[PDB]
This record gives structure tokens, C-alpha cells and sequence, in this order.
């Protein structure tokens, strides 16, 4: 008959973590296939004995006492669960060994030998033993020895962003150095140092576009893109008029109508060199100013990062273009027969400037202006044409007219 008790396989050491739930199986098979008991209990008592502390460990065995429920293929599975208290000691003695006993049907149960038969030890640890916070992105601040609110506030949601897996009762501290204090909710804690949460700016904001000609084309609307970067990722101004001569440029150039908007300027992380801030400055440049060497505005700007520090003035401008300078006509398809090529009559001038209109849809302006010139070359004014700044192309007489003239017998 059967005279061997059941074998049980279990961990030898469990750590549970103070607070928190832990959890851990022991599997039990014998050759009869049916185990009728498995025990969890202290050394100390009788044979008979299941006493068991402390209380908040448990265990639990589905399955038990039923035919065929403790084979090699599929072993018996016993539950050790529990919660450990938030206030529980992990010092070294924080510990517990305890034995498991299991009885097969025939009535064979496990020896109960102290320090020797099948137990486990289960080891209370504090939470900081689990948990290993990553460090955050650096904080650039004016003062590192002496942190504002908002600097400590944002080297928390530094930390918590480095931090997804951590607790989410832990709790963060960050003292006047930005030396940050993690409580996890045993009151176990981490420490992440100000070395490595905060430094002082001590750059001021970068203007990518320093030294930049925009060019505006007189009398058609254009767009300036103008970006900026900190080393701390945050403009909190870009300031046109930091002096004299910049304020009036500016407000010269907002009495043309132009706009100058930088719709991310309060977002935080706003001016990183991957992707940052921008101006755009919007306008249209009229004809009544000519282009030339006085046909420019120049700029200063300067930005500021959070921390109060303002770069440089830095120049920028916008340079007037004639609308010729962007257009090119396109010739007419066919030449058109002239009788006297020193003397178009209008009937040939009227069939060239058709040729050279129809050439030119969807290329020049819908309000460009064709002359046909005496010797049919075609003057093609651009809608920015001022006396004072001539914006013009000339179609040559050869691309436009065919002498007719017969040669002679
Ligand atoms: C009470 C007594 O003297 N009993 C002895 C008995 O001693 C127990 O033997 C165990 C091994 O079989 C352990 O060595 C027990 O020590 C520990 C443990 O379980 O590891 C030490 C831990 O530091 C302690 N944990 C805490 C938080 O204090 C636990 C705990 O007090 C108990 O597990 C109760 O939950 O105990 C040791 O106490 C053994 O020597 C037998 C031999 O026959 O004689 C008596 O029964
Ligand atoms: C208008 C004025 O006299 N401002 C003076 C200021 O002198 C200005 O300083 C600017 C640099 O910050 C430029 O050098 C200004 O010159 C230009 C320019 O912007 O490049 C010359 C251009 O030809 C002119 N454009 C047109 C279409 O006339 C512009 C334009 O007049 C201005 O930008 C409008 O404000 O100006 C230069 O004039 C400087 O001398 C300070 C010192 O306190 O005093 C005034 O603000
Ligand atoms: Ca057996
Ligand atoms: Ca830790
Ligand atoms: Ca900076
Ligand atoms: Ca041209």
C-alpha cells in the first residue's frame, strides 16, 4: 500500500514588501494522485497542530482532497497570500519561517522537522528595496541654492515623468536645493540629488534666425517665420522693442498692417532647438515703398527664458523685393506676322498682347500689364510698378514678331 507521504515543492525564501500584497504557490504531487491536506503553520505545537502566525498570512488550496489532484502532470497548487502591514518592522528579524505539511489519502503526511523539513522564509523588506527611481531631465533654475515654488514644482513633475511605475501614493519633496525626497507609502524613501535635478541657467535664449533677410515681395502678402530656443526648453518673452531704435522699426512696420504672433509663448517647453519657438510675422510690404537700398527694415529682437535671462539684441530684417524679381514671362507660342516690323500696326499689337496673355495665365499675376511697343517687344508691368520702383519685364521683339516682308526675285 501506499506509505510515502506527498512531495512539496515550494520557494525557500519569499521577500513581501512592507504595505503590499504578496503572493506565492507550493505544489504538492504523490504517486496515489490525491492529496487530502496541505498546512501552512508554525514549528511550534503538536503533530496535529495548524496554528499559524501571523494572522495576515493565508493560504488557500482549491482542489483539495479530490482524486487525481496532485499528479507530476498537474500538481496541487497551494495559495500563500497576503497583505503585509503597512506598519510592519523591517529590521532583520522581520522575517518568518514556517512550515507546510501535506497529508495524501492513505494518511501519510509530511515530516515536521524544525529547520529541516519543507518551509519557507518570509522576509519583510521596505518599499525603497523595490523601487529605483530614474533620474529626471535637469531643471534649469536662476538660483540652485535657493529654489522658487515653481522650480520645485517643476522638478516634482520632472521626477514624477521620469517615474511611471513608481507608487502613485508615493510622495515627492524637493528642498531648497532641489535635492528631491520620494516617500513611498510605507514612509520607506528614495533620494534623487540636486546634482542631478537642477542646475543654474546661465545661457540666454538663442534666436535661430539671427542675421536673416526676409524677403516680402511690394504688394504681395508675406510671412516671416522667426525661432528661438533656451537651453531650458522655455521662452517666456521675444521682445521687438527692447530699445529705441527697435521699438520704432517695430511700430514702423506694424503701421504698414503687419502681425506678429507667437501663439505658444505661455506653453511650457515651448523652445527647444528640435522644435522651437516661432514668430511669424505677417504682411504685405505696399508698392509706396520702393525697393533699393533703403527698401529694408532692420530689427532687433531679443528673447527671454524663465529664469529672467534676455539675450542679446539680435537683428533680423525684411528686404523689399519688386515683383519682377519673382516672375518670368513666358514667350508667346507663335510669332505673330507683321507687315513693318519698325511699325506694329494696333491690329498686330492687339494679336501679340493676346499671344503673350494667353503664355501667361497662371504664371504672372491675373493684374500684370502688357504694352506692345512700337516694334511689337512687349513691356510687362508688375501691379508694384511705382515711379520709384520700376517693377518690369521686357519681352524682346524677336520672341513676339515675324517680318512678313516678301524677299526679293
Ligand atoms: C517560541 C520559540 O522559542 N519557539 C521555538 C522554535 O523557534 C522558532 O524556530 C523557527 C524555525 O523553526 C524560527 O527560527 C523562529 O524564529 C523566527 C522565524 O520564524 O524566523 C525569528 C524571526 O525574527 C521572528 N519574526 C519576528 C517578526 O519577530 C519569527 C516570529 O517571531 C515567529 O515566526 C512567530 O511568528 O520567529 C523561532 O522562534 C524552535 O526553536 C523549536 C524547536 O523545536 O522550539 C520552539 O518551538
Ligand atoms: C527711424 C530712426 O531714425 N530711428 C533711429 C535709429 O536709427 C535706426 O536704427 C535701425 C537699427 O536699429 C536701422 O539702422 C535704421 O535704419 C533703417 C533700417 O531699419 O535699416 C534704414 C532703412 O532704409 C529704413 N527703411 C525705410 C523703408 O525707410 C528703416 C526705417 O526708417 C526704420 O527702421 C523705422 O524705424 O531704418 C535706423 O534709422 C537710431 O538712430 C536710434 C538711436 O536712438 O534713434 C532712432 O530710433
Ligand atoms: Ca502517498
Ligand atoms: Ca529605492
Ligand atoms: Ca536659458
Ligand atoms: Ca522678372
Amino acid at each position: 500500500t501506499d506509505t510515502t507521504p506527498p512531495t512539496i515543492t515550494l520557494p525557500q525564501e519569499v521577500i513581501a514588501y512592507r504595505g503590499e500584497e504578496f503572493e506565492f504557490f507550493v505544489e504538492t504531487t504523490d504517486d496515489s494522485g490525491r492529496v487530502n491536506r496541505v498546512i501552512v503553520r508554525n514549528i511550534e505545537g503538536a503533530d496535529n497542530s495548524t496554528y499559524l502566525d501571523p494572522n495576515w498570512i493565508r493560504y488557500s488550496t482549491d482542489n483539495l482532497s479530490v482524486p487525481g489532484n496532485a499528479t507530476p502532470a498537474n500538481p496541487l497548487r497551494t495559495r500563500v497570500y497576503g497583505i503585509v502591514p503597512i506598519n510592519h518592522g523591517v529590521g532583520p528579524g522581520d522575517r518568518y519561517t514556517k512550515y507546510v505539511r501535506a497529508e495524501d489519502a492513505a494518511g501519510n503526511i509530511t515530516a515536521l522537522v524544525d529547520k529541516q523539513s519543507e518551509r519557507f522564509v518570509l522576509v519583510i523588506r521596505p518599499q525603497t528595496e523595490k523601487y529605483t527611481p530614474q533620474v529626471p531631465t535637469l531643471t534649469y533654475v536662476q538660483n540652485a541654492n535657493s529654489l522658487t515654488q515653481t522650480d520645485k514644482d517643476a522638478v516634482i513633475a520632472a521626477v514624477k515623468s521620469a517615474n511611471p511605475n513608481l507608487p502613485a501614493t508615493s510622495t515627492y519633496s524637493v528642498s531648497e536645493n532641489g535635492t528631491v525626497t520620494i516617500t513611498y507609502p510605507d514612509g520607506s524613501t528614495d533620494t534623487i540629488a540636486a546634482a542631478q535635478t537642477v542646475d543654474t541657467d546661465r545661457v540666454a535664449p538663442v534666436f535661430v534666425d539671427e542675421g536673416r533677410d526676409y524677403i516680402f515681395y511690394r504688394g504681395e502678402e508675406g510671412t516671416a517665420e522667426l525661432h528661438f530656443y533656451d537651453n531650458s526648453g522655455k521662452i517666456t518673452n521675444v521682445n521687438f522693442a527692447g530699445d529705441l531704435a527697435a521699438s520704432s522699426t517695430y511700430n514702423t512696420l506694424l503701421g504698414l498692417g503687419f502681425t506678429f504672433n507667437t501663439p505658444n509663448i505661455n506653453n511650457p517647453n515651448n523652445a527647444t532647438e528640435q522644435n522651437p519657438l516661432v514668430t511669424t510675422i505677417r504682411g504685405t510690404i505696399p508698392k509706396s515703398l520702393p525697393a533699393g537700398p533703403g527698401g529694408k527694415y532692420t530689427f532687433k529682437v531679443r528673447a527671454t527664458d524663465a529664469s529672467g535671462l534676455t539675450s542679446e539684441a539680435k537683428i533680423f530684417r525684411i528686404v523689399f523685393a519688386n515683383q519682377t524679381d519673382k516672375y518670368t514671362p513666358n514667350n508667346p507660342g507663335s510669332l505673330t506676322g507683321v507687315l513693318n516690323p519698325q511699325q506694329l500696326s494696333t491690329s498686330e499689337k492687339t494679336a501679340i498682347e493676346e499671344k503673350v496673355r494667353a503664355a501667361n495665365t497662371g504664371n504672372l499675376p491675373n493684374n500684370v500689364q502688357y504694352v506692345v511697343n512700337n516694334d511689337g517687344s512687349v513691356t510687362v508691368i508688375y501691379p508694384d510698378d511705382t515711379p520709384a520702383s520700376r517693377s518690369r519685364d521686357t519681352i524682346t521683339a524677336d520672341r513676339t514678331v515675324q517680318d512678313l516682308r516678301p524677299r526679293n526675285s
